[PDB]
Order: C-alpha cells, then structure tokens, then sequence
C-alpha cells in the first residue's frame, strides 16, 4: 500500500464535494486515501437539506480501524458536523503526534447551505489549529475562525492562535481567471502564488509522500494547472 | 456534469473497497458518480468488526437529493447491508424505470468479513434480479443466489428468476494469471472473456455513458489491462 492519508470528512452524495473529493484528490496526488465519515449529507448542487452527523464513537471507530493497518502518514479533515467530532478528532490526533494533518475549515457548503452552526464550530475549532501542519481556509473562513475581517490581521491572529502554517486561499490579488494563495509558514510569508481551490487532500497526500510543505504546495497547484 | 451514476453502496474506511472503489472506476470510465451510503462499516484489510446500516429514510433521502439536480443515467448497487435497504432500493428502481441498473450481489467483505445476515439477503435478493439491466456474480455469489452448485446450471437459474443479462466472474476457465468472465445475455453466452474483477461500476459507467452492454464489458476488461 501507498502511504496513506486518514480523512474525517463529510459524505455529500451529489459529489461535488467531501470524502469524494478527497479520494479524487488523494489518488492523483500518488498516495492512498481512508475515510473516517464524519456524516451522511443530504444535499445537492443546489442547496442543503440536512444532514446526519457521525457519533463521535462511530467515527472513532471508523479512524482506529484504520490504525495499524495502513501506513498512516497524514491526517485531514473538512466537514467535521458537531463540536463532539471536532473533540473526538483532536483526542485522536494527540495520540498520534506524529501524524501530519492538514486542517481544512469547512464551515458552510458550496451552494451556502448550513454544516452545522458556525458560532460554535468556530469556537471549538480553537482546539484543532495548534494541532494542524496546514490549515487551509479560504478567506470567509479565515475571517470567521480569527473574527477579523482583515486578511493579514486576520492572518497573523490565526498565528497568535497557534498555527503552525497556514495556506490563504484567495484575496486582494485575486482576478475573474484566478485566485492567488499566499503560504505562511512562522507567521512570515513562505510562497505567494496562484491557483487557476480545494488543495488540502491534494497537499496531504504529498506530505504523506514525503514533500515539504512548499514542494507540496507547488505540486497541487501543477496539478490544477494540467486540471 | 457528466451523465451520473448513482451508487448505492457501503463505506470501507481503509479504501480497499466499497464506494471508494466506486468513485475510482466510475471517474476513470468516463462519467460521475453520486453516492447514496447505505452502511458506515467498520473494517480494515483482515477483519469487519462490524457495520452502522444506514436507515431505509437516509438512503432514500440521499438518493432523491441527486434525482432532478444530477443527470442521473444508471444506477449501481453493491453492499446493501440489510433486507430493509435492498426493498428501498426496489422501490427507487420502480420509481425510476427508465434508469439502467448495475447489480453487484455483494454478500460478503473481501476478508470474508459478515456484511449482513446471508440467508435473508439472498432471499431479499429475489426482487433486485429482475430489475437488473446487468447483474456481475463472482462464481461465489452466483451460487449463493440460486442455490446451485453447478456453474452452468446456477447461471440458467438466475435467468429463470429473471435476471436480463448476467456477467459471471471467474470459473473453470480460470488460470494463475486471469479470471475468465462469461456473459450472458437472455440466457445465451454473448461474450466469452478475461480479466487480470471489480467491474460493476466501470461498467456502470460506461453505460451512462450510451455504451452497449458488450461494448462496456469490453471497455472494463481494457481499462484493467492497462491498470
């Protein structure tokens, strides 16, 4: 087997988005993907209708099973549901320090349909950030995580909060052709570049690989790039 | 969106199987899939420790989130996990006669792992077989279902059940190197082949995609040659 990246993701049957995307993602970045669903969502392009959240037993189940059976190098998550998940995964990544994980923010759907509610998912994010290698948020969840609406404010509080690294999707350099990334690495800008973006499964199935932060970076946008 | 295939199938969170692999063949056939999860299981690449089968009203609220929004063409089953499931997915079949339909007769994990209670899964079975555009029994399945020993004999059974075409993995034809597959349309061999098999998706695909039944067999045996 490929080193493996461990996803707690959401299941979106239409498969735009979620555990699907992560393994597209995950099998083009040349490593193996697990899943640990997070819930079952009811929704299609168009909106969300509801959803079913995981139990924070469940889904520890589905993630220890996966232990000490595939070679686990990464973690990474997007729709976590309910602010148990969010505990249950911070109380899996503390036994397992030497995971690499790559925290993307999802708080809201594509379409805009609710995930869960955001007052409290942001509060209890707080717990993940210090935790992550990455952290991926676009600029609306980069604002809702920090309560900043700056983006380099916001940007350096998300380091006052202890990040480690964080990926900015989008911002002030953006265009109608593409959406500029800037990676902070220390809170010091590490790479400015483009993307022509849903890079966190892409990026985590290159550290599992073996790539610094920047290579891995550099590889996902590539990878659009030829996309 | 490309034409859809609709799966009704069960999670694996170590990737090996399950929808996982249903989004991997159906993205490389050419076509997209929508998911429909039908079971969180719990389970790794020795053992099923267990299952969370999803309710008949979840399943179905998946599945008609994707009807009217998705260009849904074919639709695939595989693990259903209980008799509740497979006469949800009947009565969507019903609903929709209109869509092509894949059987994948899932009883059983790789590991050989208990996905469902066998004896009353093969009996609710019954419904599925006619509604099938195209059912793929490995040679230990196809005997389940009928209860036939015979590999011959098992295979005129499931057309007298009212299977329409039936694509049997594997036999007397088998080698070191290959699986022979066999399949029958109407009762009658119409394409004798091999394989270096997991089809059902593949095949589902290419079938959304306006292939003949013959030709998509084809397409699915030259996709894992090349795989």
């Amino acid at each position: 087997v490929r080193p493996t990246v461990l996803c707690f993701s959401g299941l979106d049957p239409s498969g735009g988005a979620g555990l699907q995307a992560d393994i597209e993602a995950i099998g083009q970045s040349g490593a193996h993907a697990a899943i640990a669903c997070t819930a079952l969502t009811i929704q299609n392009s168009q909106q969300v209708f509801g959803f079913e959240a995981t139990s924070k037993e469940l889904l520890l189940a589905q993630a220890n099973a996966v232990v000490g059976d595939l070679p686990i190098k990464c973690v990474k998550s997007g729709m976590l549901g309910t602010t148990d998940n969010i505990a249950a995964l911070a109380e899996f990544l503390r036994a397992h320090p030497d995971y690499q994980y790559v925290l993307d923010p999802v708080l809201v759907a594509n379409s805009g349909g609710s995930l869960g509610d955001q007052a409290t998912l942001v509060k209890a994010f707080v717990e993940l950030i210090p935790l992550a290698t990455l952290i991926t948020p676009n600029t609306v969840e980069l604002r809702a995580l920090t309560g900043v609406t700056d983006l380099d404010q916001a940007t350096q509080k998300l380091f006052e909060m202890g990040a480690k690294a964080v990926l900015v999707k989008g911002g002030h350099e953006d265009t109608p052709d593409f959406i500029k990334n800037s990676l902070y690495i220390d809170g010091e800008l590490a790479a400015s570049s483009t993307c022509p973006c849903s890079l966190a499964s892409f990026i985590a199935g290159r550290l599992a690989l073996g790539d610094s932060l920047k290579i891995a970076v550099q590889h996902a946008e590539t990878w659009l790039f030829g996309v």
